C-alpha cells in the first residue's frame, strides 16, 4: 500500500483504489495502474520533473529502502500477478529488487523528489509506474 500526495491530489495504484478515491476522481488509467482523487488538505511530496534513471525506492515486505537503477518509462510485457492479469503496462520502469503485490505504492524518489509508485513485482524485478509526466499534478 502506498499513495503520493500532492497538492490536493492522492496519487494511488489503481488496483487499490478505493470507493471514497473512485467517488472523487480526477484522472485515472488502466494501462498506468494509476489512479489520482482530490483532497481536502495539501500533501508533503514534491514530484520529481527529470529524466533520472537512479534513485532509492520503499520496499514494505523488507522494512528497507533501497537504492536502484531503473529504466525509462516504457510499455512493458508484465506476467500475472494476484492483482491483474498478463498485460501490457505503460509508462513502466524496471530495476532489480524485490517487489511482491503488498509493496505496490512504496515511492521512488530521486534528487528531485518523487518519480513514481511500485506497480509490478516478481522473477527478481520491481516495477514503478511514472508520475513524472503528469505536470499538472503541481498546479489546480
Ligand atoms: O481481477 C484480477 C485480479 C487478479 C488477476 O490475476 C490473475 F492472474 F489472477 C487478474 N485480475
Ligand atoms: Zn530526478
Amino acid at each position: 500500500s502506498g499513495a503520493i500526495y500532492v497538492g490536493n491530489y492522492r496519487v494511488v495504484n489503481r488496483h487499490l483504489a478505493t470507493h471514497n478515491d473512485w467517488a472523487n476522481l480526477v484522472w485515472e488509467d488502466s494501462s498506468r495502474d494509476l489512479l489520482v482523487s482530490s483532497t481536502t488538505a495539501q500533501g508533503c511530496d514534491t514530484i520529481a520533473r527529470c529524466d533520472c534513471q537512479t534513485g532509492v525506492y520503499y520496499c514494505s515486505s523488507r522494512r528497507k529502502h533501497y537504492p536502484v537503477s531503473f529504466s525509462k518509462p516504457s510499455l512493458i510485457f508484465v506476467e500475472a500477478s494476484e492483482y491483474y492479469p498478463a498485460r501490457y503496462q505503460s509508462h513502466l520502469m524496471l530495476a532489480v529488487g524485490h517487489s511482491e503485490p503488498g509493496d505496490c505504492g512504496g515511492i521512488l524518489r530521486c534528487q528531485h523528489g518523487v518519480v513514481g509508485i511500485v506497480s509490478t513485482g516478481g522473477n527478481g524485478l520491481v516495477g514503478f509506474a511514472d508520475v513524472r509526466d503528469l505536470l499538472w499534478l503541481d498546479e489546480e
